[PDB]
């Protein structure tokens, strides 16, 4: 059988706690127990003896009554609490009025399943589970502690400070890992943050599942750098044992919970491993009469404690021989030297296991208040104690707690409470501590980035993926969690539309500056400037000179025979052609407009054609003679049949600015001209040159006034070359304007050239 | 406190079923539970009572020997269920040797925590939840029903089956429940199908929370029509009873579980709205001697059941005024004509339950085969019946169900078994009922696809989205779920990589049919024949049968005096030159290829060279003699020079074909004549031309030989013009090939025509 701590009073308050070790995987069946345990084991039931002693001392406090308890073992264990929990309703079927629970929230749980049914409130100090705040399946249990809302809460803020994304997320099997977990996981995955996979493990599992628990989180390693450990105590040692065993010492920042804390027994000999790890603790004060009352124990004098002596052989490793205890396992005896003074840690939950014996008191001196308030002591009303008045007297109850604050519970029988941010640094060579580097309180998180990563290098970034909202580059996923993504570039034409896809431009559009959006790029027109233009412009203005040259020649040589034997008007209408030539390649040139780009017909249609007409008719008169002045009527009739194509093209092709886009990037505008809107003159043209080669070929040479048909027949000879050649190069180009340009005033120098020249230079000279 | 049915005997055996209802949310507390259940309950009870008799009357199976039993009520609860296993342990603090199970999988894992302290093996008939498969901690726990997990694949197997995609997810609060849905989740993540959102909730809930669970169901319901519930029979009650509220009559299809089955108790009332259900049932034969019992029972005799006269009650609602249990709150008083013959329904895990006893008989019995063979009875080493040995024969037990089939137990404590799917249809006018469709046995899912959706229009399936296999589009993911999917189109140069990403083409390549891969695009050329080579090649052949017959006309008449002049020799050169020229094109337009491509540019280089070299030597004689034979050696070492320049041209760029892509449409091959290779040879043939200019221009009118140097005093002022015409139409154009051809020959032609001819005409002359 099991042995026990038993205190005599006339009010008997249960206690459970883990004395010894968890059983290990192989002894689970036989219920056997590991080694003694000091912070969470004789710490804790001598705190309880020593405070349950004090409240019996104090007058103020449960007067003219004594306070008894019963401690048993507990051993972190569901089936040893549970037994222990049955052996403490075994005289309800002196009764227990109440049970300090366990500090384990699987272990609270099995408890309090058996403690309701005979109405016996639990009052926990370290289960922190989200699943005993519910009142229906757990009516008789409270804590001084809160619930693990605001420590899923409290790292959350922590990894979201540190840009921590892609973590990855460890909790111990059982009730306050697995709600823990599923807390953060809820609180995490609507902020952003990412988890690559989430692993679980018991705490006795063997070296095996550690080892291949760290291997699936290596699995991870270049990226999710930032492990979440929901973890209890030996978990974590045990993650940190694995790390030891294959090798990894900084490869992992361990974001530990409430069960790491700053428990020195989980890195001791292995505190290289766990360098840098981050951990959230409950904020308890030391307490000074503990220290001052345990630290004078002997195991000599301590009979009150069954296990004291086992304790003080496992801790300072000796035997102790005039004691039943000796156990010999332990070579050298232990000299009545020894004190626990040396190398003394008080468990960080000491505030609170005291909090929790106090409640259980204060709560039991209010109802005893109610119940016969005159009477003191343990009146009539009050032989048997109700479970159900005592629950609801600790339910409204507040005391004064040791730390110096005001304990109070809830609707939900929690308690208020802040935590504290911890650091496992190195601050000494060959020497590590725990180092206090912020808190965090009602929702507000205030660390200290200097204290931790005292550099600008930090624990590289957990991520899977680089910011890449880099202009033309997108993100896309690839069919895992969205936290992951490749990235993408997208086509020229296309910007950024949102982070996720890219859209193209328009028919004229291209994208702005940092692809945010988009730009209709600005049309191209004919420049006056540039190399080209200036010289097809430079040619016509020299033409025009040309021409007025000539027509100063012919009008001041007016009358003379030798060039009064042809129709004087007839070489004047050639001339005005030969000048609208000149005049249409200037206004071809310019800004394509509604009043600027039907001249561009106007000349292309008349000039090449009105001049031939008038040509044609003084050939056909030189060969037939070989009449009068009707050759004038016939020659202009030739002019306005033209003048209908022309318009006849006119009607089904206004005028306008049409916008043509030989390539997605560039933008031109020109007048609507199509093909048909350029053929049909130049068709008709075609005939005007057939009509001359007739006459050219039957006048030949001809002995006149300076030989004249000597030379006029062939400056239209010179003429049909250019112009045949021409058709090549306009058909396809996208110089349609300046070739336009060059073949008008090629074509017409030469006219203008041996049509007026051989005479006028001749009638000059 | 509660009641128990009691029968005596040397060994007893404990049992717990839910004779009750679960306590109501706001009764929980006092745990008292509701109102009385027929088949979950007396049925069980009964059967209990019956399978102890069938047993106690056979000598083959536990000879000389009674096994009593202690009936105990857990109204399907764990606090119930924990408080009636304390009354059954209470004894251990005559002893319970073991129990038959309760039929929730978490009050099951209860009462296991409780029983394993006390070595008492448990037998479970519907406890069907993976957790308890653990035997670390479920040691003492064996059932004759298989896993969740076999049941999970069945729904997961059904959901695959009819394309069920996106669906949603409820279960009920607890351990069957949450352990079926993590499952579910799991081998459903990793096949094929996504969960729009998974939700819980309790059995015992409010109107209230039902309804806004169904709320939250019609989020999604144009998408997901289908509902797993891996949820109780109430809690699937409770769904179709929200339906009714709030009016919904077929807009979900319920995917039901092991609870459901086919309960007709969970679907009265309301069974429109439950219409096209589909659960999956234990597959159980009905035990046909449990009927020809359980209907000639009547409250007169039957006194060793406690509830009976409150079902008898119940269920016909009248009175029994001749009882105890008069019950006032009905109204009419029952007949003796009532029989439990009428609206007789035995339950599903009937056979389960016999079997589960029967599993607890052969344990005893194989036991007492094993500690005493000789003895026919209770011997002396049985006296204290050990619970580990109980448990150590109970594994290894196999024997034969009432169903006739081989029970036994595997590693974990389990038992094989197959499931039926049922379809709860309406079959008649106002009748319903739940019809045999399918099975699931070890991975094989037999279904019958036409008694459910006798048509091809079944329930609109599950789907999130529209497949995006149309050709072109592709699949894009926004980060939400991966089965909710836009459909972009992809351009037509790439194409499909895989479902999710399309990648271009080679930039000389293009998208096949269907879009599925990529091929080779055929390259083009200049065809022989096709429209213009057609009419270009005649230009060739016509110049070489010119050709021919001047270089007759020249041999024939060489000695004729009135062609003695200027060196024949030379003027022979030209011709060949002309002949050259002519023959270059059909070395031209064709198909690339080294042979033709390594002349090409010799015969552009050379033809334009030599021959208007030899025209500057003989117009340097004319014009210089107003000498010798030595004109050749000053003639033929200036093609040398030009010559030198292709050498020098072709060293550099050596004759190979490469392919010109002048969009990603289109494909040509042509040899690597460059920019570069074609300024060098025109530069030579350009600055001999302006050279002979020169001379050209000096001769002008000379009366020589039949004016022989007249013409080519301007038919060479031609051969200027013409090539710079040439010179724009090669640079911008995508027909250098044919360009070159027509060149060629329309520069000889004049040359040709006005040196070589004229010459004929005097000849003939
Ligand atoms: C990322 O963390 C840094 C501090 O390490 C700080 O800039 C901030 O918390 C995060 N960055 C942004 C842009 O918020
Ligand atoms: C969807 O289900 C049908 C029959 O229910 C069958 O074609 C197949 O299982 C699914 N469709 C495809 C294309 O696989
Ligand atoms: N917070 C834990 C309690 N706890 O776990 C440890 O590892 N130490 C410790 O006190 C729980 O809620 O169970
Ligand atoms: N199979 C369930 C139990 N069960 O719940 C019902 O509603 N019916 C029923 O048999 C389990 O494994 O817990």
């Amino acid at each position: 059988r099991r042995v026990v701590a038993h205190m005599p009073g006339d009010i008997i308050i249960g206690a459970l706690f883990s004395v010894h070790h968890q059983p290990t995987v192989d002894k689970v069946h036989e219920r056997k127990c590991g080694a003694v345990r000091e912070q969470y084991g004789i710490q804790r039931v001598e705190a309880m003896l020593h405070t349950l002693e004090r409240i019996n001392s104090d007058p103020t406090l449960l007067p003219n009554i004594t306070l008894g308890c019963e401690i048993r073992d507990s051993c972190w264990h569901s089936a040893v609490a549970l037994e222990q929990s049955i052996e403490f309703i075994r005289d309800s079927l002196k009764p227990i009025v109440g049970v300090i629970g366990p500090g384990s929230s699987s272990v609270a749980i099995q408890v309090q399943n058996l403690l309701q049914l005979f109405n016996i409130p639990q009052i926990a100090y370290s289960a922190t589970s989200m699943d005993l705040s519910d009142k229906t399946l757990f009516k008789y249990f409270m804590r001084v502690v809160p619930s693990d809302a605001q420590q899923a809460r409290a790292m959350v803020d922590i990894v979201k400070r540190y840009n921590w994304t892609y973590v990855s997320a460890v909790h111990t099997e059982g009730n306050y890992g697995e709600s823990g977990m599923e807390a953060f996981k809820d609180m995490s995955a609507k902020e952003g943050i990412c988890i690559a996979h989430s692993y679980k493990i018991y705490s006795n599992a063997g070296e095996q599942s550690f080892d291949k628990l760290l291997k699936k989180l290596t699995s991870h390693l270049p990226k999710a750098r930032v492990v979440a450990c929901f973890c209890e105590g030996m978990t974590v040692r045990g993650l940190l044992m694995a790390m030891r065993r294959l090798g990894l010492a900084g490869e992992f920042l361990l974001l530990g919970s409430d069960g790491w804390a700053d428990r020195y027994d989980v890195t001791d000999g292995y505190q290289r491993e766990a360098v840098g790890g981050i951990t959230i603790k409950l904020q308890s004060p030391d307490v000074k009469w503990f220290d001052d009352y345990y630290l004078k124990l002997r195991p000599e004098t301590n009979l009150r404690n069954p296990w004291f002596q086992e304790f003080w052989q496992h801790r300072f490793q000796c035997r102790l021989e005039g004691f039943p205890q000796e156990n010999s396992k332990y070579n050298k005896t232990c000299n009545s030297s020894l004190t626990l003074k040396t190398h003394h840690v008080q468990d960080s939950k000491m505030g609170f296991v005291i909090n929790a014996i106090y409640s259980m008191a204060y709560g039991l001196h209010n109802m005893q208040m109610s119940l016969c308030p005159g009477y003191a002591g343990l009146c009539d009303a009050m032989k048997p104690i109700d479970g159900r008045k005592l629950l609801e007297s600790l339910m409204k109850t507040a005391f004064t707690g040791v730390s110096g604050d005001t304990i109070l519970f809830d609707e939900n029988g929690d308690s208020p409470g802040r935590y504290e941010i911890m650091n496992f640094k190195e601050m000494g060579k060959d020497y590590f501590d725990y180092i206090n580097v912020g808190s965090w309180d009602n929702g507000e998180l205030k660390m200290d980035d200097d204290e931790v990563w005292s550099k600008k290098s930090n624990i590289i970034r957990s991520v899977c993926s680089e910011p890449c909202e880099k202009g033309q580059i997108k993100v896309i996923r690839k069919g895992e969690v969205s936290c992951c993504w490749t990235c993408t570039p997208c086509k020229e034409n296309e910007y950024v539309f949102d982070e996720y896809t890219c859209k193209a431009c328009q028919l004229g559009s291209w994208p702005t500056d940092d692809l945010t959006g988009c730009d209709l790029i600005p049309v191209q027109y004919l420049r006056w400037g540039d190399p080209e233009p200036i010289a097809a412009v430079v040619f016509a203005c020299l033409g025009l000179l040309a021409t007025l040259f000539v027509t100063v020649v012919f009008i001041i040589y007016r009358d003379t025979p030798v060039v009064k034997s042809s129709s004087r008007e007839l070489c004047y209408i050639i001339l005005a052609g030969i000048c609208l030539g000149y005049l249409c390649t200037f206004c071809l040139i310019a800004k394509p407009k509604q009043i600027y780009c039907y001249l561009q017909r106007i000349g292309i249609g008349l000039s090449p054609a009105m001049s031939y007409s008038a040509l044609v008719t003084k050939t056909n008169r030189i060969a037939r003679i070989l009449s009068a002045c009707a050759q004038l009527v016939i020659a202009f009739i030739l002019i306005c049949i033209q003048l209908g194509i022309i318009v006849a093209l006119f009607i089904m092709e206004p005028p306008d600015i049409m916008h043509d886009y030989p390539s997605i990037r560039e933008v031109y505008l020109i007048c609507n001209t199509t093909n048909l809107g350029v053929v049909a003159p130049l068709g008709y043209n075609g005939l005007l040159i057939l009509a001359c080669t007739f006459y050219a070929f039957k006048t030949r040479n001809v002995p006149a006034n300076f030989n004249e048909a000597k030379y006029i027949a062939f400056a239209m000879y010179t003429t049909c070359i250019i112009w045949l050649a021409f058709v090549p190069i306009y058909f396809g180009s996208n110089y349609k304007a300046i070739t336009m340009c060059f073949s008008v005033s090629l074509s017409a120098t030469v006219l203008l050239g041996c049509m007026f020249v051989p005479k006028v230079y001749i009638i000059l000279a």
